[PDB]
């Protein structure tokens, strides 16, 4: 029988763990590049890769937020290399999605109301944030098992360096900002952390390492190839939102709160302000497109088979509620079908206030969606529409907000309506898999316990250091050295806006490497 | 010592997986049944299977709505077989029980608004529910660990049986909807995905396997056995009412949101429209039987030793506030205690609301509870009540929801009172085990990290697959091969309508079989 | 190739386990302390101890609520003995910090609103709270390898001591509770339970434990020293406030509502009604030394470059809104900067009710933070203060509560503000690690995935049981062999009233010890 009540616990390699900081050297649309050399001799090994980040206090005018993980998105591209080449690299894209399960990473790297909120500031020495402090971990292949991935610094200088996004995309604001200033006087403040082991008698070994390629394909084309595949670990495929076309407004963003209901929340209460007015006489201040009715006495006001119900409380008697019809429309012949915003409200109620001269909505019941929520506002303006499509008020249009989030995945901010309905993957010259249902990403969600997943195939099920991968291998011979992606997108209605918002096809590959160490560290490409 | 910064790679089986799907055929009170056959000569090993399941569009008008986890209850028996009779199968409430600590299964078998918000539809032409689609991950015992773990199909064919419960099970309605026109167009669409292996020079060994098997005691008996035990790894117990003799009707239920904050709150907005009445003279369309005094300028209403503080802002000139007063209301004797809803509230705020003429309520004090939401209709108008129960108007009559959910435990919706109050398990003639407070249940839920545990024995401890798990071993000679189960109910008030919902007791034994894969795959139930 | 597709089952140890469970001796500040000894032929080993507590009935006036988690903060120390002396003991913070990541082990100890929420009394016969119990898991080495790491009981007798603290720390009450009646009447019911297992020809071998050690601090002394280190796994330090020169009164408590939000709102709910008054004339009440001002026709009240913008509706006629403009007032120097709680707002907007003669209000714009939440009452009346602090009425100050809860770290209800700016160690004479941000306590939190962690500096990097930790170790030659912590506060405005809260510097430090089972079980010191 084998003794399951004891063990004999073998002595391990003598060690220890320091944790370090460095500081770097900055360089320069001159995008900021950051540079840190490591280099002593008792350090023998490293890992766990951690950058903090200071922000500046922000002064000024109008209204100016943070997107939320805003330190993992200020990054573009993160290298690591010695004397022999870079030994590992990657895009901020990739680094999000490896650590988009890890929910304290993610909190870390600063997701909080005093960061994320959209706040005002009043007058020019106003303080609209004060300063702060985050921290991005940068999570590597040597952090999978401890001690037993680290890399080995074999007598060789390793540095790492820094990419940075330019600083308009991670910023949400209005037009009232003074965006060119804040520009200008940016910068950049970066230190490195990690946890460097001084070991003695170190006894060194090859190793295993993957390492993530991205390609991107062209504007609204439905394929793209990952040329040179020899030995691939996994595959996935999603798609991005493209907002080059438009000036990158949006009506609304609820900031710190990021459910679902908390977008569409957001959205109703920025349109109710110019929904329902009450006024003396026919309201005024609106373009002339707008058709605004007066409410009968039963509360119901029709539009074309579709009826509103609105009942205000304490109406002054020399007023009456008033109902916009038609505050956001768009269609593409004059006599077809029309998408027509007022027509998604079915009830509305609430209270009139006397003391600030104000509507404070109570219950409201509605058909609006995320779709309704993404759609750019130079959408609703564009040529093809033969409406008028922006009926708001100066007021409302002034509270417009920019937002260029570079991480943003599907059609909508939430990626949550699936446009792909079919794919197929061919490896050479022979289909390798095809599905018409989201079953591969219904996989990669289970077997990696994640809310978050994408179309994946796997190919490696064996424990990661311990055993070799397991990967789908090239014939050269027969030409089985490329994966080439084919999809088809879904249909929507010609009349729908969001069909006119372009996307770009994405395939993330995970190639093979071999780690040795003689000579220092170098890699080769597994073939 | 040994070496902690670096492994030897050992090199893997040679594989690769593949995402498989199958359709399958459908037969036919008429209980549907699928079978799916899986016959292919590459496909070496097979684990992780899903069934997924389209819900077809609803229309027409009523209230409706699925219960949650629509994609589990759904199911009532899952089989798998070979040439050589049954491999493994399992009960829709065991693998639901398995599964409950899995949320990212759970929200992918169907948890969202748009499934489980109770929607209304005006016109027979109405859209109540869109289409949709759900997936069912069906967890087995070849998908603990990996590889390692997975059904070995020697060259024979395996069959999977899905077993559908009727459709009356999995909707949740009211009185308007036609759920006979419904129930007669309704069919199931399913289709079942799996994880291939094609392996190369696979090297077999017998393997072990656990299959869980239900045992469902008498209505109202406390006791069950479970006879034939040989090699069991655990024991549970928990109950189950049983609504059989009642109609099947609930005053409210939450939908989407379900805390117990949710249920209480959906309860009280429930009835506080009839519990507080603005009036022009004494209101009309209740029973005769009921109770509705007019509230004094101090606005205290004296119950029995029961105060109810009732102030109502904005009323009429031309009105007054009226309170019910016996609600709802139950009693054995004509002059004994009396279970008084109406009593239960302490304080009640609102404002009268002229434009939609009802009453916007406030703040609420109260001790309204979970049992209380629990009640069904049918047991306020029973026999044995000596009052007349439902003192309710027709439009609040008119609301009530049929609801069916079929893995409902203890006597409240969510499991949350528990009515064992003494337990005793016997194997042969002696004690095993014996408990008053529920220490076996904390220990299952640390054990294995779950908020939803039952009273368990766990009789293995040693780790799943690598060892041989630890049993419970039969004596055939003393007599030592059977377990039964005793339990003392709980003491409930006889003046409360709750003691009078049946209740069964339910024992769930997990027997040792053994795995053997000469002649196909075959199994033996170990003794 | 290693196969990877079966393996050998091996057999185990024949064992089998059992709950057991144990009544204790009471002993008698008079601190109370149970006993509990385990003796018994065929327990060869246990882990998992689990302790119960029946915490009884409340009745009587007043406001009254537990503490959250209060089964573990009734805890104050734990010792597990044998005849060879202690083997294990720990202090109830040092329990709670290593549990404070298992959510489960913290909602069985008693979290819920039943329990935290502060509940009315309203006649001296009312129910305030119903009896119930909680459990709470006593953490311990012997739990983090299930059967290899359990405690082998060599036939000795076992002794578990709980001490407890007093009955004062886990309660939350108002003034009008009494206190004294409860605390003569109240007294503690414990019970022990635990996992033994009965083995069948075990085979025993020494193992490895660590044993926690505190340190606390004189007050507001920045430095703090462990003697007698020769082998520690890790060092923690964090700050506690000391409440002992206060009166342990506190304006607000959220209850079981524990966000940062949370708090904040009852802040300001409890502050809301003092603030803005809708009185006939003057109002009255209040001290000499409050400034209340009328609230002129545009809405504004400018108090010294602050502006607040009050607008309530349905005023009566014969009434107007009054602003209290120094509602808490602190200050060093009589013409210097002044802390005015009343600043703290700029936009309040609700509506009056006639029914109960009181404002309801709605939006509140504010930045009141957690520290304001923090701050006793005693320091605003304190003999430095300049002015009179506490300008509220006599009711809003019968509402206070004391608090007394024994594990608040920091200097705020959250541990959100970090007071430690600097932070240097040292081993013998120099310097072992020295830090300006908190980097250690971000490795501590992505290491061991905790929300809630501290400055940690950890030395183990091995895995735990089947190998030897790894250690820092003395040199007695050149006097290595104690560690000296120093830190350097953050600096606070003088003007504000925080700068005044005392606060201890704690330092933990985990020795390792040797475990041998020959003459029954003891333990030795590894030097």
């Amino acid at each position: 029988r084998s003794n399951v009540f004891a063990v004999d616990s073998q002595i391990p390699t003598l060690y220890m763990p320091q944790y370090i900081s460095l500081s770097g050297v900055m360089t320069n649309d001159n995008q900021a590049i950051a540079s840190f050399e490591i280099r002593d001799q008792y350090i023998t090994a490293l890992n766990h890769l951690v950058l903090s980040l200071e922000l500046p206090e922000v002064k000024g005018m109008g209204r100016f937020g943070y997107v939320p993980y805003v330190g993992y998105k200020c990054i573009n591209h993160v290298s690591i290399s010695s004397c022999n080449g870079v030994i590992w690299e990657i895009e901020g894209e990739e680094l999000y999605n490896n650590c988009i399960n890890n929910t304290i990473a993610l909190k870390h790297s600063g997701y909080s109301s005093e960061l994320n909120d959209i706040s005002i500031g009043l007058t020019p020495n106003d303080t609209i944030k004060e300063p702060s402090t985050v921290y991005v971990y940068i999570k590597t292949p040597f952090d999978v098992e401890d001690t037993f991935s680290s890399l080995k610094l074999s007598d060789s200088k390793i540095t790492v360096t820094v990419t940075f996004n330019p600083v308009s995309d991670i910023v949400i604001r209005d037009s009232s900002f003074d965006f060119e200033t804040f520009n200008k006087e940016f910068v950049y403040v970066p230190e490195l952390s990690f946890i460097g082991y001084m070991v003695k008698n170190v006894q060194i070994k090859p190793s295993f390492i993957e390492k993530p390629r991205r390609v991107i394909g062209q504007i609204n084309q439905p394929t793209a190839t990952v040329t040179e595949v020899h030995a691939a670990t996994s595959l996935s495929v999603y798609t991005k939102p493209y907002y080059g076309n438009t000036d990158n407004k949006f009506i609304s963003y609820p900031g710190y709160s990021q459910d679902e209901k908390d977008y569409i929340d957001a959205y109703v209460s920025r349109l109710l302000d110019d929904l329902v007015i009450v006024s003396d006489g026919p309201p005024t201040g609106y373009p002339e497109s707008a058709e605004i009715v007066e409410v009968p006495e039963d509360g119901i006001v029709s539009i074309q088979d579709a009826d509103v119900y609105v009942k205000i409380d304490n109406v002054p008697d020399n007023m009456s509620v008033y109902l916009h019809t038609n505050l956001l429309m768009f269609g593409t012949r004059k006599n077809s079908f029309i998408y027509n915003i007022s027509k998604k409200f079915s009830a509305i109620t609430g209270t009139y206030s006397d003391a600030t001269k104000r509507t404070i909505f109570a219950h409201i019941s509605h058909s609006i969606n995320i779709i309704d929520t993404s759609i750019p506002v130079s959408l609703w303006t564009s040529q093809r529409n033969v409406y008028n499509g922006d009926n708001r008020s100066a007021e409302s249009k002034a509270k417009d907000l920019f937002i260029n989030d570079p991480f943003i995945k599907g059609i909508d901010f939430k990626n949550k309506t699936d446009i792909i309905s079919r794919l197929e993957v061919r490896f050479g010259n022979d289909v390798l898999y095809s599905e018409n249902g989201p079953i591969s990403r219904i996989y990669n969600e289970l077997l990696t316990k994640s809310n978050n997943g994408t179309r994946t195939l796997t190919f490696n099920f064996t424990p990661k250091i311990f055993f070799r991968p397991t990967t789908i291998t090239a014939n050269v011979s027969r030409g089985k050295d490329k994966l080439s992606v084919r999809v088809v997108y879904s249909t929507m209605d010609v009349n729908h806006p969001i069909y006119y918002v372009q996307k770009q096809l994405v395939v993330v590959c995970n190639d093979l490497y071999k780690v040795s160490y003689d000579q220092g560290v170098s890699i080769t490409k597994i073939m």
